[PDB]
């Protein structure tokens, strides 16, 4: 229904009260790694199967700038891919889709740049290609981190599913 | 390139630029540090002949990312077992004596397919160096796998990790 989201409902998503018991959560703080989802849709996008557009405000002071690098801050990679397949995981939840995310992984990723603790706005892009409904649901996307009007990072292929059980995960 | 182990208070002194010394790798310090020891690390071996590393980590149910990640439903962050394996090529090749400080370039393909729990002992990644590059900077490639006690739930082909000795035009 809804086709944007603010950090607060991203944190009601993360308490499990967005899209109810047993059903997809992002990670809170410190993990949470988009502040807003500016964007929303199950079409558009590169493949014409959905899209999604978040954003992630940086000031110098956030958590992993101290820690990597002593005396050469600049934003995990890691966390930047994390944060598309946290968005991929949202979107399957907020298709209505049961269950809680995991991420399956991904085909080619490629940093070619990084987040300084100077920039001011990370913007990650999300592209659907492909949801799968097969005993489980799951999702296929590209995705692109921008960092100040600047793609960084790719990932083709990202898969994230939903599992109404994980214990045997 | 001669010590084969590394103990948690060798790689936090990595973290503080004193392992390899000021311009060269780093690992990430806590709370972003993802590896507790090395238990191996040579230039030959591996799947490939080319170089292995073999770390761990311990698990324990106060870890910081289990609270956050998730809330009813506590699973280590995929994105930091891999992590781990792109800071321990940049290891390698700070072993190695090349000059310059560590970013991760990508991957070839990463797959997911268990998890660690808050109940779980240890995780140890296993790197198996594929190719290191010279050619005007210094890369590395190189093929991982992630466990926890026991159990093989990660793998990553063609990690490629990069040394810069300027990293503002990066
Ligand atoms: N929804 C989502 C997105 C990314 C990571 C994730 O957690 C994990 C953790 C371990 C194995 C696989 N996925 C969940
Ligand atoms: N040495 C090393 C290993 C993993 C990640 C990394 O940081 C990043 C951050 C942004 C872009 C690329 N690499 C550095």
């Amino acid at each position: 229904k809804q086709h944007a989201f603010t950090r607060e409902d991203l944190l009601r998503c993360s308490r499990g009260e967005l899209f109810g018991p047993g059903n997809a959560q992002l990670p809170a703080p410190n993990m949470l790694m988009i502040d807003r989802i500016v964007h929303i849709s199950d079409v558009g996008g590169k493949y014409g199967k959905g899209e999604l557009v978040a954003e992630l405000d940086i000031n110098p002071d956030l958590w992993f700038f101290a820690c990597h690098f002593e005396g050469d801050p600049v934003m995990p990679g890691c966390l930047g891919l994390d944060a598309m397949w946290q968005l991929v995981g949202f979107y399957l939840g907020w298709q209505g889709n049961p269950g809680r995310g995991r991420a399956l992984g991904s085909g080619e990723v490629k940093f070619f740049g990084q987040v300084l603790p100077t920039a001011k706005k990370v913007t990650y892009n999300i592209h659907i290609k492909r949801t799968i409904n097969r005993s489980l649901v799951l999702a296929i996307a590209d995705g692109t981190v921008s960092v100040d009007g600047r793609e960084i990072y790719s990932a083709e292929g990202l898969r994230v599913g939903l599992f109404t059980s994980t214990d045997s995960f």
